[PDB]
């Protein structure tokens, strides 16, 4: 499949793709204000994610630090990133489906669009201004609107026991970003694609 990103920020950010335990395709590069990155994603792909980094700095070797969705300071991920990182996620031909979801599980860092570019079902969007309006407490000082599973590391945020609410945190999510999972046992904003369906990432969509 592929994934075109496109930074339409203002601002330069450092895409990352990863299954967690392996890059997808480079695994990141840096996207100032208006640069596309194509990547091939192998089908079948299982638990993929897509973010932005924000402020950046990498030596010659691809090692260095970014305020928002660190890798273990790699320019390549191959790691999922630190929070607070607005999730693109996917899973791939699953038996003849595409599964796409916006989640703000981990916070938010970054504005963001994630559409099929090919036809057969709708994208799902988190542009509301979540750094703006955060929560005094979820405010990352580098930048970034945290979950407060990061943040407070409660059984009830984190939902450890496979069992938990809504909170008041989880809320302010869901209330700026209806289409995003606001936390782990959210009512699913999943959307289900044809297999090998193909997607665009666009970070800032409206902004």
């Amino acid at each position: 499949a592929t994934f075109e990103i496109v930074n339409r920020c203002s601002y330069t950010v450092w895409a990352a793709a990863s299954k967690g335990d392996a890059a997808l395709d480079a695994g990141g590069r840096q996207l100032n204000s208006g640069e596309s990155w194509t990547i091939n994603v192998e089908p079948g792909t299982n638990g993929g994610k897509i973010w932005a980094r924000t402020d950046c700095y990498f030596d010659d070797s691809g090692s260095g630090i970014c305020k928002t969705g660190d890798c273990g300071g790699l320019l390549r991920c191959k790691r999922f990133g630190r929070p607070p990182t607005t999730l693109a996620e996917f899973s791939l031909n699953q038996y003849g489906k595409d599964y796409i979801d916006i989640s703000n599980i981990k916070g938010f860092n970054v504005p963001m669009n994630f559409s099929p570019t090919t036809r057969g079902c709708r994208g799902v969007r988190c542009a509301a201004d979540i750094v703006g309006q955060c929560p005094a407490k979820l405010k990352a000082p580098g930048g970034g609107c945290n979950d407060a599973c990061t943040v407070f590391q409660t059984s009830e945020y984190c939902c450890t026991t496979g069992k938990c609410g809504p909170t008041e945190y989880s809320r302010f999510f869901k209330r700026l970003c209806p289409d995003a999972f606001s936390y782990v046992l959210d009512k699913p904003t999943t959307v289900t694609c044809p297999g090998s369906s193909n997607y665009r990432v666009t970070f800032c969509p409206t902004a």
